[PDB]
C-alpha cells in the first residue's frame, strides 16, 4: 500500500522531511498593525519547574502567544470574509486538508530585487506551462528566501508601511476560482504584499482566501529546499476551540 | 513515486485521516501533581479583537497554555535522565521522528474494569503473536478508550492520587531494549499510570523512554478508529526553542 511504501521509504532514506518552521521564541517578529487596533503577541515561556525544588525530576514550561505568531496558519474565520463559511475555525477544518500536494513557485530573483515583489497571473501560467497544471486541491507556496532576512529586514517596516513581497487581488482570485487550490503559504509574516492593505479589496489573500474557506500559512521556512512539484505538505494545526488559527509545525515531505 | 501514491490514495480517499486531538479549550484537564510542586496549566484564550473597533476585518485570539497542555508530545527533556541527550528539545529532534509506523495495543477491555490497568510485557509478548513483531523505530500507542471518559472521570483523582491506566516498567524497558520503538502513547493524561509514582523508577514511562531519548504522546482521542498495524502517525510538535514538549494535532493516516 501507499502507506507501507512511505515507511519504507522515509526509514531507507528515499523520503526525506523537511521542517519548514522557525523556532518559536521571543525575539522573532510578529506582524505590527496600525497602533489604534489590538496586537499579535510574541511568543513567551516561562518555566513550571527545570529539575528543581518546584519539580526535581522535571522540566517544562508555560507558554504565551497569538493565534498568529510565528509559523502558523490561518483558518477562515480570521477575516470578517470568511465570517459565515462553513468549518471556519481550526477546530472544525476537515483533517484531511491537513495533509496534501503541495507545488513552490520560486520568486526569490524578484523578491531580491524588489521587496514589494509581486505574485501575477502572468507569472503562474509561466509557472504551469514548465510546471504543469496547479492540481486543484494543492497548497500553493510563494517562495521568496524571504526567511533569510532578520532584524528589522523581515517585517521591513517603513515610513510608509510594511514592503514584503505577496500576490495580488488577481492572483489570488485566479488560483481560487480557476484552479481550487486548498490554501496558500508564504516566507513573509503575512500572506499578503507588506503594502497589501492597498488592493482591492484590501488584504486580497485574507479577503479571498478566506471568504472562499480556504487557508494560509506565513513565516514559512526552508523553501529553497522543496521541488516545484511533487512534494507533500503536512500542515495541521493545533484543535483551538472557536480558534482563527495557530502556530504549527509545517512540514514537507520529499523524494 | 510513494508521495505521489500518497497523494492519490490521500485524494481518492484510499488514505483515510483521523484526528487523533482533543479539542484545546478551558476545561480539559491536565497532569496534577502533589500540592507543594509547580502544576501544568490549562488552556486559555483571549480576543484581541472580533471584527470590531479593535480589529475591522478581523479576528484573532491570544492563548496561552503549558508545554504539556491537552493532547501533547513530550520531549526526551522533560525528564531529568532525558536533559543531557542529543536532540532532547522539541525544537532538535529530527523531522523524520515526526511520521512513521504506529501499532496500537488495545487495552480497552482491560481498563473498562480495571482503572489502574496495567500495561506488561506478557500483553505486548500477545499482541504480537496475533499482529507480529512490533517493528523499529514504530510508535506504540496503548489504547484504553480512556477518551470517552468526561467530566472528573477522565483524571480519576480519589483521595490516594489518580487512577488511570499504564504501562509497568519493565514494559517499557522491554519496548526500549528490546524493540527500540520511537516512542509511547496514551489516551490519558499521561505516558505513566495514573499511580505511576509509586513504580520503580517513579514514573517509568517517562524515566526510561526519556533516558532513552524516546518520546511521549498523552491524551489522544479516536484510537478505536485506528487499525493494529499498518498506520502511519505524524506527530509533529511545536518549534519552541529549547521546549520540553508541546500541544499538538496528532493525525493518522490508515488504509
Ligand atoms: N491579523 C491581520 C490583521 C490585519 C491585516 C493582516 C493580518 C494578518 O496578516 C494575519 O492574519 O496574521
Ligand atoms: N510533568 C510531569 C511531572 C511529574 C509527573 C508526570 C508528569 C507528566 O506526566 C507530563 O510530562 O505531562
Ligand atoms: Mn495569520
Ligand atoms: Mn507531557
Amino acid at each position: 500500500s501507499s502507506l507501507n511504501q512511505l515507511v519504507s521509504g522515509l526509514a531507507s532514506g528515499a523520503v526525506r522531511i523537511v521542517d519548514l518552521t522557525h523556532t518559536l521564541d521571543p525575539d522573532f517578529p510578529v506582524i505590527v498593525l496600525p497602533p489604534e487596533f489590538g496586537q499579535c503577541a510574541r511568543f513567551r515561556m516561562e518555566e513550571i519547574s527545570a529539575y528543581d525544588h518546584r519539580g526535581p525530576a522535571w522540566k517544562w514550561h508555560n507558554i504565551s502567544m497569538s493565534e498568529h505568531t510565528g509559523t502558523h496558519f490561518d483558518a477562515p474565520s480570521h477575516w470578517i470574509s470568511g465570517k459565515d463559511v462553513p468549518n471556519g475555525s481550526v477546530d472544525e477544518i476537515p483533517a484531511e486538508a491537513f495533509v496534501g500536494p503541495v507545488v513552490v513557485i520560486d520568486c526569490s530573483k524578484g523578491a531580491a530585487e524588489n521587496d514589494d515583489f509581486e505574485l501575477t497571473p502572468e507569472i503562474i501560467a509561466g509557472w504551469e506551462s514548465e510546471h504543469g497544471r496547479i492540481p486543484e486541491d494543492a497548497w500553493v507556496l510563494m517562495r521568496t528566501d524571504w526567511s533569510k532576512r532578520r532584524g528589522a529586514d523581515y517585517l521591513n517596516m517603513r515610513a510608509d508601511g510594511p514592503h514584503s513581497p505577496g500576490p495580488t487581488p488577481e492572483a489570488i482570485r485566479f488560483l481560487i476560482e480557476e484552479r481550487n487550490i486548498r490554501g496558500f503559504g508564504t516566507e513573509t509574516v503575512g500572506t499578503d504584499a507588506g503594502q497589501g492593505a492597498h488592493y482591492v479589496p484590501p488584504y486580497p489573500a485574507h479577503y479571498l482566501l478566506h471568504g472562499a474557506g480556504k487557508y494560509g500559512l506565513q513565516c514559512l521556512a526552508n523553501l529553497d529546499q522543496l521541488p516545484a512539484t511533487g512534494a507533500v505538505l503536512i500542515a495541521a494545526p493545533l484543535k483551538i476551540k472557536n480558534g482563527t488559527g495557530s502556530p504549527l509545525r509545517v512540514l514537507a515531505m520529499v523524494t
